[PDB]
């Protein structure tokens, strides 16, 4: 089940020396976005940073959503996580993709150039409309 | 694609000292949940306080069910998010949705009454039914996980 | 609505000492999961620790992944959550299910064995082909919409 997203290049190491987010196995659900830096970043333990990742996306199909995730590995081995816990990217959405980046744990973690620190997931979404009901019954 | 929903306003405040529930925006996946409260209540880092949202659903369709998520600005720069981190709402669930408010970060934060701190999400699910095998077929992925891929 | 999903049990006790995850109601999104332990964790606040299911699944499907979350209750009355947050299954693993539990709060908590601890849901996924362009709410977000 595939669909083509369109997706502007923003920062011109990006497809150059950061190679554009890819699925690191066939099968997996999500895709795994870089950190788009000139130098490394050391987050202290309880520390936030904002990451850009230099290109845009626009999903454009309304049943369509992205949600940004903690990769487990860096998650459950050194608590590098989101800040906003998960990202919700709208459909509707057309400006640069920013990683809030926060360090949960007790260990001081350095995200470098180019590192895949946070992945991302498509998924259908329902919008609701509300039917006001007395009870439910 | 658009799903009528059944909501009880079980809180008369919503609607009446602030609005219903509402897509930000025509593309928006979520909706924002506001603080159904009578009074501000000051958050101290660290701290969690369990907020009304003053409404009920009924989403009655068992191949859908919606998720609780913490707003991108408030999460990032203030360090308020959920306190179960994501919250899960069955589509058999007719009580009162309530919101684990957890503050994370270093600095106090004061939740006003009316206030959008969370968001909705309706996605659609399958229920699984197991199969007892003895061995998989076998993956390039296989048993590999928790960063086996890398980190460049 | 429904699929088939294979299963490898790996640690005995599973579907004897405790059942094997099960919808409780016609209308449940998510499976309770079971600490699957010989011996009790004790996690200081700000603890992390790597708790076995003892149970391998392998979705298989590309089009379907399960997402793990924490309970509502655990989560907000005892800080006992993810440290990953969200665990993302991918349709192509077939190792064993494992739970990364994290103590967010303020007072220590001890992992039983057998204790439901996390629960996990199926959902639909896409996979994305980029189309690079030169040019295409707008660009607003983080916050931009205001919260009156
Ligand atoms: O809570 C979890 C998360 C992941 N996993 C396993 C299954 C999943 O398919 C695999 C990899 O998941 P992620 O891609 O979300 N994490 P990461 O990118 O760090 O690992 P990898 O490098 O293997 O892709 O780890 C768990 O058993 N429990
Ligand atoms: O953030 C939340 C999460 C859940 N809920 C409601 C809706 C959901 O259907 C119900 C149960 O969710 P969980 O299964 O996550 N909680 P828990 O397992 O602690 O309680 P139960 O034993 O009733 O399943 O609680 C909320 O009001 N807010
Ligand atoms: O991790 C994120 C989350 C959101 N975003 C962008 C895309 C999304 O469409 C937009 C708004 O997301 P939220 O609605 O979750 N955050 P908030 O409600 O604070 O901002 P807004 O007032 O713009 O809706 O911010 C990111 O770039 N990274
Ligand atoms: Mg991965
Ligand atoms: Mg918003
Ligand atoms: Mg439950």
């Amino acid at each position: 089940m595939m669909k083509k997203i369109d997706v502007k290049i923003l920062d011109p190491r990006v497809g150059k020396e950061f190679p554009l987010p890819t699925y690191a196995t066939s099968g997996s659900a999500g895709l795994d976005l870089r950190a788009c830096l000139n130098d490394a970043v050391e987050l202290a333990p309880g520390d936030t940073t904002l990451v850009p990742t230099g290109l845009a996306i626009h999903i454009a199909d309304p049943s369509l959503a992205a949600m940004m995730l903690p990769r487990s590995g860096l998650g459950h081995k050194h608590g590098i996580v989101l800040g906003n816990l998960v990202g919700l990217i709208d459909s509707d959405y057309h400006g640069q993709l920013m990683i809030s980046v926060w360090n949960r744990g007790q260990d001081s973690f350095t995200i470098q150039p180019g590192e895949r620190i946070a992945q991302m997931i498509f998924v259908p979404v329902v919008q609701a409309e509300f039917n006001l009901v007395e009870d439910f019954d």
